[PDB]
DNA sequence: CCATTTTTCCCACTTTCACAACAAAAAATT
DNA sequence: TTTTTTGTTGTGAAAGTGGGAAAAATGGAA
């Protein structure tokens, strides 16, 4: 099923199949699997690709867009959100009965637009558990994570973003789950610094700051650049109001006026009248 | 090759059942042995078992090995050995790579960075780019070898190669990073074009630019677009445009980024200041 | 301690692999 | 006309593959 696409990029790459043969695989084989008539080993697979320098990922998301279960699923809740459409949002809280941990996620995301319907405290101890189970968090533990933390209390919250941090999953070639990890770390600051748990907030600061060196993320530095500058507000810091106003001269700078409203909005309301 | 190891290990973190992921697809035993390296399971199968565990196959391969493509085992290497700018085991291994043509002539690309001695022949970046040119869906390795030799790369093939990167690269919508280098590559050839002024050809990227950015954060693209389409309306007889340049250095300023800032405003000195 | 779950070990039986010889088209020698 | 370069079939041999019985692991009762 995957051999045309095996075919079809091989072929736009003007290398032979010959070419890829070597010690684990024939030649004999590549021929029908690249027809679909047989089936090669994963790793067999991967040397293929390697020979090609095609990323697995690259090739599994150049053949189809039918993405993993999950990603079909943040892709449709996504797709009713930005549509505000409670119809069909409850549409797919149907089909996901059978999966706990997702189905408690749709009723977080649901309770934005629509408070009635919130995930149990049993549903969201159920899924607490669960993160607290995961040895390694993968994309799938922290979106999970991101989307239902406001319906965690603050202290398993503080704790589940500790272990997140430890123990997610690291590649310079995907930062994306670091990314993720990254922002999460400084959404649970932001409550840390609200209900003053400073010691919350000084080991997520250094959390946070050793995931920002030796990367581009700016966006993350931003809201950082503001958010720690309103810890540092707290602290007795004169430059801490500062880094506030410098964090709403980047989101004016850059026309991301949906950031600075907001960001301005509670700027004078905890800073002036 | 020792690939139900690591399925193991993320299987049993995760504390779920083998026979969880057993279906009508695969065996609940092949699992088992697979996972002791006494068997090797369909790849079509690997993806629908980590489709269950809700494991990204880009997570799986990059808890496996992460060195496991041999590009990326490359580029870890000269990013080891380009941080301690030490020459010796630079050029050492330009020759363990010697069999490989466009990987050789990208280590000699980023090798005269720190050491100008070593350049590519006109030839090996001819060979490069021929073969850039032939490539009809632009990737990872092809984006990287773009972006590592553009600087011995004559501009007129590096807009036409940055024009078919743009138009025929591959991109997921959960892994945006060949997305992400594709703009800062069209950035990175939109700020050559104001400097030879073929603003046709800053238009075309200008727009390519902004529809690369829709829908996305991105703020570092951001800013250094906020400068470089900055400096393109200063040379369009605008002043507006020199408004965005240091706009965009003072974000640098806000951020501490200090090698961008004096890089920027090194460039800003040079054609405002003179 | 035992009930239960989980994984490994043991049976037929299907598919795949590599060494092939196979035809066709390209490239080269007439 | 030839070779040479590439790709599609056939056939012992050796794997992959599923169901089930052992072995082991796990998780609470007394």
């Amino acid at each position: 099923e995957l051999g045309k696409t095996l075919r079809r990029l091989r072929q736009g790459k003007q290398v032979s199949i010959s070419s890829l043969a070597d010690e684990h695989l024939s030649k004999s084989q590549i021929s029908r699997f690249e027809r679909g008539e047989s089936e090669i080993s994963c790793s067999r697979l991967l040397n293929l690709l390697d020979k090609l320098n095609i990323t697995i990922d690259e090739f599994v998301s150049t053949h189809s867009k039918t993405h993993t279960h999950f990603f079909t699923l943040l892709s449709r809740v996504r797709k009713y959100y930005a549509e505000k459409n409670v119809a069909k949002l409850l549409k797919l809280l149907e089909d996901y009965a059978h999966k706990d941990y997702e189905s408690t996620m749709i009723k977080a995301i649901l309770s934005s637009i629509e408070p009635t319907v919130e995930p149990s405290e049993e549903e969201v101890t159920r899924l607490t558990d669960y993160l607290f189970s995961v040895e390694q968090w993968g994309y799938y533990e922290i979106i999970l994570l991101g989307n239902c933390s406001r319906f965690i209390n603050y202290n398993t919250l503080f704790l589940l973003t500790k272990e997140m941090v430890t123990s997610f999953a690291y590649s310079e070639q995907n930062k994306t789950n670091k990314t993720l990890v990254t922002q999460l770390s400084i959404n649970c600051l932001i409550i840390s610094i609200d209900y003053s748990y400073f010691d919350h907030s000084h080991y997520l600061i250094e959390k946070i700051e050793f995931l920002l060196r030796d990367e581009l993320n700016f966006y993350e530095k931003t809201v950082f650049l503001y958010v720690h500058g309103y810890y540092k507000l707290k602290q007795g810091q004169v430059s801490g109001k500062d880094d506030m106003r410098q964090a709403l001269q980047i989101f004016k700078y850059l026309g991301e006026d949906a950031l600075y409203y907001s960001y301005k909005e509670h700027y004078r309301k905890e800073v002036l009248g």
